């Protein structure tokens, strides 16, 4: 029922599926050394019934090659840069879009790029100028592996456990496996030298509507932090909380979560929605 294929980009070539919906198309943008298969949810289920869901696989990581260049590709702006060019090789200008994690840091800096993007909701994601990593993020183990070049087979078995949720599945150390180790360190190094677009200023000034959609018992992300970040449009005026979940609320708690996500795209391409400026 998924649509996988391949397509040969500048960044190397980069794996794709999509759901079978014929709706307003949804990109989902998948975090630090996972992939697009992590959104079966949304790809099997209802949100992808109705909207057709892309969900790609970020260069270094599940079915898509190594970068061709890592000194261009592995950063969230090289990553946006790949991600608008997935999108413009598809023909889709007006996607909204969902960023997991890493994906959500991707999202915003796709906002520049991409321009007619109709929504962007961010899930795992506090948005963070380089010197409030320590405010937005929770300090860990876990959270240090996160830019950590190699990993032992323990490290990706915690890595996966933590970052993805409950329930564990074996096919998880397998896409965080194979992931280019390359990618963690030198993205990470550039997310706190500020390389690309400063995050916090981005989602201030940014028109479209942003929402915010997190568990409750994250491990990675300051809630409360986040819950004061100034957003230009945020959607239903407020960060979202879903109890019984953490890190990864759309595997965890994907009834719940996928309320907040069918909403959304429905208002972000149902309803009017202005650029004053």
């Amino acid at each position: 029922t998924i649509n996988y294929h391949e397509l040969e980009t500048s960044h190397g070539r980069i794996a794709v599926r999509e759901s079978e919906g014929e709706g307003a198309p949804l990109l989902m943008i998948h975090g630090n050394s996972s992939s697009g298969a992590i959104f079966a949810p949304q790809l099997e289920g209802e949100i992808g019934k109705k909207w057709r869901v892309i969900a790609p696989d970020l260069p270094g990581h599940g079915k898509s090659t190594d970068a061709i260049d890592p000194d261009r590709s592995y950063s969230m702006e090289g990553y946006a840069d790949a991600m608008t060019e997935v999108m413009q090789q598809l023909g889709i200008a007006d996607a909204v879009v969902f960023g997991w994690g890493l994906g959500g840091h991707i999202g915003i800096e796709m906002i520049a790029r991409y321009p007619e993007m109709r929504g962007l909701m961010i899930t795992g994601t506090p948005p963070v100028a380089r010197e409030e990593v320590g405010q937005g993020f929770k300090s860990g183990p876990d959270m240090a592996l996160a830019g950590q070049e190699i990993f032992s087979e323990r490290d990706v078995e915690s890595y996966a456990r933590s970052t993805c949720g409950e329930p564990f599945e074996a096919s998880l150390l397998d896409i965080v496996a194979r992931t280019d180790g390359r990618a963690r360190r030198i993205m990470f190094e550039k997310f706190g030298s500020g390389t690309g677009g400063n995050q916090r200023d981005i989602v201030a000034e940014a028109q479209l509507p942003i929402a915010v959609v997190n568990g409750r018992d994250e491990p990675f992300v300051e809630l409360d932090f986040v819950s004061k970040v100034k957003f230009g449009n945020l959607w239903e005026g407020k960060t979202h909380v879903i109890d019984n979940a953490g890190h990864a609320p759309f595997r965890e708690a994907p009834a719940e979560f996928d309320a907040y996500l069918a909403r959304f795209i429905r208002d972000c391409t149902q309803l009017e929605h202005h650029h004053h400026h």
